[PDB]
């Protein structure tokens, strides 16, 4: 089991850390969600699906910088929705193929009432998402840590 991104970063068997750089809607109003869809960015696969089934959770999701300060968030993982920053590990998604499958995570971030201005700075860390992978084969329990960075400023009109 290993993962790769659209930015050309990757994390091998056994886990590790990688950076993800995302384009964000440049203008978002109070009451509207800024969507950060990581399923277009992060892809994983099973290396031996002929014999092994892999299980993948979002173990934890943390917010940083402007995102933590200026937004109320939710995270959707494989059809279900939770508070973001997270308060529990998600259910497992089965990875049963060697063909790359998107990691089905998206953040929905809505500016708080007082968030006006540059609410996220270009280049800043906005989130850290921990993917936890296990299987039905042995005791493997690996963390794939994704540091999510903004490629651009996001402005909330006032
Ligand atoms: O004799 C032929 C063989 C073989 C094989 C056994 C284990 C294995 O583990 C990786 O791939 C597995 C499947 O993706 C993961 O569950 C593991 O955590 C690990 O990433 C990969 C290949």
């Amino acid at each position: 089991f290993a993962c790769k991104t659209a930015n050309g970063t990757a994390i091998p068997i056994g886990g590790g850390s990688a950076n993800v750089y995302v384009n964000l809607a440049p203008v978002v109003n109070v009451g509207q969600n800024l969507v950060v869809d990581l399923s277009t960015q992060i892809f994983c696969h099973n290396d031996y699906p002929e014999t092994i089934t892999d299980y993948v959770t979002l173990q934890r999701g943390s917010a940083y910088g402007g995102v933590l300060s200026n937004f109320s968030g939710t995270v959707k993982y494989s059809g279900s929705s939770y508070p973001f920053p997270t308060t529990s590990e998600t259910p497992r998604v089965v990875y049963n193929s060697r063909t790359d499958k998107p990691w089905p995570v998206a953040l929905y971030l809505t500016p708080v009432s007082s968030a006006g201005g540059v609410a996220i700075k270009a280049g800043s860390l906005i989130a850290v998402l921990i993917l936890r992978q296990t299987n039905n084969y042995n005791s493997d329990d690996f963390q794939f840590v994704w540091n999510i960075y903004a490629n651009n400023d996001v402005v909330v009109p006032t």
